[PDB]
């Protein structure tokens, strides 16, 4: 049988590597109620400029536009991979997403941005992403579902949030502010890396069992659709920094950071690199990995 | 706009009490990898009789028949109650059921009963409950009293009895106590949706009790008290939403709520 065929017996697991992703979530388990944002409200109110206040506010709004919602992809991966492993993997990932949405919802409530979130569809750059995301995940056919799994793992889990993650973390590393928010973002970015790595694993298993599925047309659509994401997210970075340039982080460094992460995801699934970022370009955000590790414990 | 209509916006929560059950699950979070069953294997092999081994074996097998499987009920409650709270409640309970199925799978492996679980459908007593739960559940009312309660709680008491009276299987009792706390939250979560809405099971479960003690009854627990303890938990859950038990009939199994807390921490 294949990965798309239903197996009734619980164990032995046909894909026991699922446990490596679920155990990783279990070991990193966290809830936002372990975090109090009182000190972050005071640094935000007193020690942040308007350009920095807008950078944090539009960052969290852009993340919550995708994350604060009913995300049903992972919770329903058993419908396409009818294995007891992937039901456990999806349930573990779906519960993680509910913890994330509650963490983002609390951030918007504590900082007083619930009103802007309900009217976030009044921003043009947001609807352009909603329209873009409303063409990259429309097959949420096993082969049109797998390319949707590709575009879900490279975007929703790996690069459509991480540029905003780095903006929030930059205030803690370079300014020492927003340390509790950076605590939550660090824990989330670890969960999101486990989600993306789990998607890469499933994609490679489909390639290990169905190598014909990765034909020339599918690779051409993935690389084309990925190139459109950066044109969309570069305009979002413009809207995030709409009140001006800030000292903690630069937009040009975020774009190369976004390009580097995409190529790293394409490498792990044997898809040709698109941008080939230079060392002197992506090392500007090389601090992101160690900053996630610092704000983790 | 009722509970079966899809409210698109995430917050505010129409049913904010959902967070009471998810946080209780979050606070009681646990995995079977925290527990080592080496001390339980030595007591099982040396200090338990054949009737006690069979009681523990068939207890675990009876629980595993329902819990070691793909349980798509809670994971799909958003398709019937399209609210962001219930998708969060369903996902929280669904993940918890995977931690349970993995814990039971480890118990079957640690006690060496994997081949017995493969051939569990050879048991005519197991086939009767499979066919009973088949036409039934063809739902939430039945699901929260059956799967989420005393279709497991009687077998939970059989396992916990060895620790209270004989001091054995303390690590298994750790797993079973944590599971019973999670199951109690799952039942209260189903009852919540049920009062926000607002006989055949006992004969089948008594046959399973006959099969659990097929090699003879044991010292730590008796079948007759289990049926009354079963009869208590059924009506006491019906009060929240038929087998009136006298209290000196059921308080023979009232240490359960006490032994669960002693093995929780
Ligand atoms: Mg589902
Ligand atoms: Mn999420
Ligand atoms: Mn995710
Ligand atoms: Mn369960
Ligand atoms: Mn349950």
């Amino acid at each position: 049988m294949s990965i798309f065929d239903k197996r009734v017996n619980y164990k032995p697991f046909e894909y026991p590597e699922v446990l490596q992703f679920t155990e990783a979530i279990n070991k990193a388990y966290w809830v936002h109620t372990e975090v109090d944002f009182t000190a972050d409200t005071q640094d935000f109110h007193a020690h942040l400029s308007l350009a920095e206040k807008t950078a944090v506010k539009n960052s969290l709004l852009a993340i919550a536009q995708i994350e604060v919602a009913v995300k049903s992809f992972w919770g329903n991966i058993y419908e396409h991979f009818p294995k007891p492993e992937f039901n456990g993997l999806g349930s573990t990932f779906a519960e993680c997403e509910f913890r994330h949405s509650e963490a983002y919802s609390r951030l918007l409530e504590v900082l007083g941005y619930n009103d802007e979130f309900e009217k976030l569809l009044d921003v043009p750059v947001i609807r352009r992403r909603v329209d873009y995301l409303s063409n990259v995940l429309k097959d949420t056919d096993n082969r049109k579902y797998m390319v949707s799994l590709i575009l879900f793992s490279i975007l929703i889990e790996n690069v459509s949030l991480f540029s905003q993650f780095a903006i929030l973390l930059s205030f803690t590393r370079f300014k020492g502010y927003m340390k509790n928010v950076s605590n939550i973002i660090a824990w989330i970015s670890i969960d999101e890396q486990i989600h993306a790595n789990g998607g890469i694993y499933i994609i490679n298993k489909i390639r290990e069992e169905f190598p014909d599925y990765f034909d020339e047309e599918t690779l051409a659509l993935v690389r084309e659709t990925v190139k459109d994401s950066i044109a969309v997210e570069s305009d979002i970075l413009d809207w995030i920094f709409e009140e001006g340039e800030i000292e903690s982080i630069k937009k040009g460094d975020l774009v190369n950071f976004m390009k580097f992460r995409i190529d790293e995801s394409l490498k792990q699934i044997n898809i040709p690199v698109i941008f080939d970022v230079k060392v002197e370009d992506y090392k500007a955000l090389a601090w992101f990995e160690e900053e996630v590790f610092a704000n983790s414990l």
